[PDB]
């Protein structure tokens, strides 16, 4: 179906199927992270993105409109619209990382194959003998050394890094170049697209397979570990990792849908779109997990310390694959090439998006003359602000607080939770369902009802209390704790994404006038289209 392609292509696979779930699950501990993983899939997960898709059927409408089944909780579109703002701040940041590679990619001898260059330190060696627990692979070297220029910490934040910042101006003007033109990948490039990911990493799971300690490492990838379980810390990473891979409260989900026709089989394009980007994900971990095992018996240092435990992991085993290949400067060109491919195609739906809701929300009378590429230009110098925060030398710390609490963790689950109430709770779940047996023809699963009534709103409830009852600092790396002003702008991020819904609530409360009961229900009375 045209949905599958254009989802898969659009913004459902993408870096957090390749780049995010791989280093979640290394941080959580391999086994122990599949367990919360497809609980909330089958329980969050799933629903909630059929609730998007065919929400978005059902109005007809994205960005905040679609809220006009209960314009008293309209709030949640403000905050979508300013999640994905954080998100498309450093998604793109992750492709000018990719960027740097593939632009050091085309040399007869790889970057990160040996380390005999000037920024790699003293202690390196390019083949490792059975000191010990203090050697560096090249591949770590030239991606903290030269890639990052990684700080002591958040406190100290460096020198600017100048190639780093060139590669990501580039990734800004190809996504200002192609959104103002509006590529859209054609109708056969999206084919292309959408076929080309797998098969480069198909390549990458042959030969991750024959690899010594690669049988480690997928056991340490797939078996348990029990103990684990206990810690809030896999729960909601799981639960956040979902909400962002199928991208849960951004609100790009309801585009799709309202793309779609009324009389269209939403059910099963959930499920599809579900199992592709849960598929995806665990494939991108086979692959991953196969590296892992051989650099831990290669390196000779236990699985859980052989590689960086932040965002890049993927920067770190991903291109060591690319080292066992025959021809790895190919290789090399070839799966940069993709996972850049990959990146801009969901940076372009996610900034694409915004565009729209911004000149949706802003009224006729501030009609800019060239409000498309004024728009669009605007948006993209001040993420680019906004980003060379993340070039300098600390900047990879604050990309952390990018990503654990901007678009992930806590603000996803309030997000995603407050999604259930105002669908279930507000407007009906019953009623809901009776919509989309109109909409669908038959009737879904008693499995959804119950999911979206006390079971998904729970789940997340209970997730975000056993979070905030034993709070633990974020730790990037397992080495550097951050400390109070690091965590309260992290907060920051997540209070100025989760205050849109009680705020707008207030708001409208008090624009409306009488006792508050009849205001809110005033308030809460859907308003629909010209169809239904
Ligand atoms: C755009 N993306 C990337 C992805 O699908 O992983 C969102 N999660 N929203
Ligand atoms: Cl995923
Ligand atoms: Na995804």
């Amino acid at each position: 179906q045209m949905d599958f392609i254009m989802s898969c292509v659009g913004f459902a696979v993408g870096l957090g199927n390749v780049w995010r779930f791989p280093y979640l699950c290394y941080k959580n501990g391999g086994g122990v992270f599949l367990i919360p993983y497809v609980l909330i899939a089958l329980v969050g997960g799933i629903p909630i993105f059929f609730l998007e898709i065919s929400l978005g059927q059902f109005m007809k409408a994205g960005s905040i409109n679609v809220w006009n089944i209960c314009p008293l909780f309209k709030g949640l579109g403000y905050a979508s619209m300013v999640i994905v703002f954080y998100c498309n701040t450093y998604y793109i940041m992750v492709l000018a990382w990719g960027f740097y590679y593939l632009v050091k990619s085309f040399t007869t001898t790889l970057p990160w194959a040996t380390c005999g260059h000037t920024w790699n330190t003293p202690d390196c060696v390019e083949i490792f003998r059975h000191q010990l627990a203090d050697r560096r692979s090249p591949v770590i070297e030239f991606w903290e050394n030269k890639v990052l220029r990684l700080s002591g910490g958040l406190e100290v934040p460096g020198a600017l890094n100048w190639e780093v910042t060139l590669c990501l101006l580039a990734c800004w003007v190809l996504v200002y170049f192609c959104v103002w033109k509006g590529v859209k990948s054609t109708g056969k490039i999206v084919y292309f697209t959408a076929t080309f990911p797998y098969v480069v990493l198909v390549v990458l799971l042959v030969r991750g397979v024959l690899l010594p300690g690669a049988l480690d490492g997928i056991i340490y990838y797939l078996k348990p570990d029990w103990s684990k379980l206990g810690s809030p810390q896999v729960w909601i990473d799981a639960g956040t990792q979902i909400f962002f891979s199928y991208a849960i409260g951004l609100g790009a989900l309801t585009a799709l849908g309202s793309y779609n026709r009324f009389n269209n089989n939403c059910y099963k394009d959930a499920i599809i779109l579900a199992l592709i980007n849960s598929g995806t994900s665990f494939f991108a971990g086979f692959v991953v997990f196969s590296i892992l095992g051989f650099m831990a018996a290669e390196q000779g240092v236990h699985i859980s310390k052989v590689a960086e435990s932040g965002p890049g992991l993927a920067f770190i085993a991903y291109p060591r694959a690319v080292t066992l290949m025959p021809v790895a400067p190919l290789w090399a060109a070839l799966f940069f090439f993709m996972l850049l491919l990959l990146g801009l195609d969901s940076q372009f739906v996610g900034v694409e998006g915004f565009i729209t809701g911004l000149l949706d929300l802003l009224p006729a009378s501030y009609y800019f003359r060239f409000q498309r590429e004024i728009s669009v230009a605007l948006c993209c110098a001040l993420c680019f602000v906004i980003d060379l925060s993340m070039v300098t030398d600390g900047g990879m710390y604050v990309f952390q607080l990018f990503d654990y609490y901007s678009a992930s963790g806590t603000t996803l689950l309030w997000q995603a939770f407050w999604e259930c109430v105002v669908v279930a709770w507000v407007y009906g779940a019953d009623r809901f369902m009776d919509d989309i047996a109109c909409m669908i023809g038959y009737r879904p699963c008693p499995w959804m009802k119950w999911c979206w009534s006390f079971f998904t709103p729970l789940v997340c409830m209970g997730i975000f209390i056993f979070n905030v009852v034993y709070y633990e600092p974020l730790v990037y790396n397992n080495t550097y704790v951050y400390p109070w002003w690091g965590e309260a702008m992290g907060w920051a991020f997540a209070l100025s994404s989760m205050l849109c819904v009680p705020l707008h609530l207030l708001g409208c409360l008090l624009r409306a006038k009488g006792t508050m009961a009849e205001r809110w229900q005033h308030l809460t009375q859907p308003i629909w289209g010209l169809h239904h």
